[PDB]
């Protein structure tokens, strides 16, 4: 589960995120199949994804790194906990960081912003994301911890060759 | 008291600081009427302000974001505690961060620096400050927490319209 | 031992590091005689240094600030603990930060990276390093804590004039 160990064993099959994230959730280490959301200062699709993706999923949200609004708050983090998701990785900001820090889920983002995001529904789910020098594909697997975030095109702990 | 809630209710009457601060005090959430100090690597006026502003005040210090010296240390933070101030927000650095982290007051700054600031008394108090994309006016109200810092031109929790 | 106090008393004999470090070890405050290592994404010499420098030493490693690989992990940090070193300061990244945070040693670096460094042995030990606006010389003394890092050309707490 350590990204350090995964790199030592499978570096050739891994993409290493170049963007350093701040860890906000109660869980510092988390991993699972990737579900994607591509938005810009709007989180309606982030919410719909959290309410529908399979348990154990790690939702990756490309918010273009905007710091003008938060894309996830305690209400949405709560949904993630209630539906048994592994965590959320956001190329953007979150809010209610105090409350999220007390939840048993992983949450990584580049910063905090108290302003709510737009609620128009613009953006798309299940598309290929591109940020942090990494190509995030639906169905791929992401592993995150205190040292970083790495992505594999399949479950590296269920393979045999 | 949450900046997230204040933005949802009063965004149109609020200024949202664009500069992310590091939180150093024992209190992560604090708010109150603003008192201003405008200086450059000198903290004599910061000290005089802390020794004279009314209880509950949040001292906002524009140190131009300099990282060459600290503008507040444990002695001054102690004064802030003894006189019942709400906290201090500094566009600059502080020192004695270890000691300040144990004090029941809010302290936000952009970094730490072990070097003491000049003691010449240059600068001015009670002037309008301009940094972080925000206009900080004396008498205005500031609310700070783990998600950010927002400024209103009056007490938003004592108003009725 | 506080960098703030050292600056107040000996600023004229001190070099103040301009590069802000993240603190990863169980010890937030540490100091001692400097041992140097100059490398670039390779840590064989970092390991050899940790296995040979005198107890109480603070190993300073100039990794050119690279964020592509880690230069120190839990194995090497463990060696530092077993041989009684004071700490390590790295102009580069580390990994196994979770594990290192539980160790009684000082560790400062600019970030984390899960990828292992090269093991070719390129680089040099006991040379003068130059980074963070500071000239790091073998035999010099370094003092580090929550506020910063300062370097003196001799033990400032064993001198008399």
């Amino acid at each position: 589960m350590k990204t350090a160990d995964l790199c030592d064993q499978f570096l050739d099959e891994l993409q290493v995120c170049e963007l350093p994230f701040q860890s906000y959730g109660g869980k510092r280490m988390f991993s699972g199949p990737i579900a994607t959301v591509d938005v810009f200062e709007d989180n309606v699709l982030v919410r719909e994804a959290l309410e529908t993706v399979p348990p154990g999923t790690v939702l990756v949200v490309d918010g273009k790194g905007s710091r003008r609004v938060a894309l996830l708050g305690d209400r949405l983090a709560q949904i993630a906990c209630e539906r048994g998701l592994a965590g959320v990785i956001i190329h953007g900001c979150i809010r209610d960081s105090a409350e999220i820090g007390a939840m048993p889920i992983g949450v990584m983002a580049i910063g905090t912003c108290p302003v709510k995001s737009k609620k128009e529904g613009k953006g798309a789910r299940d598309v290929v994301l591109e940020f942090g020098g990494v190509r995030w594909e639906p169905g791929a697997y992401v592993y995150a911890d205190a040292d970083g975030v790495v992505v594999a095109n399949k479950d590296l702990l269920a393979k045999n060759g």
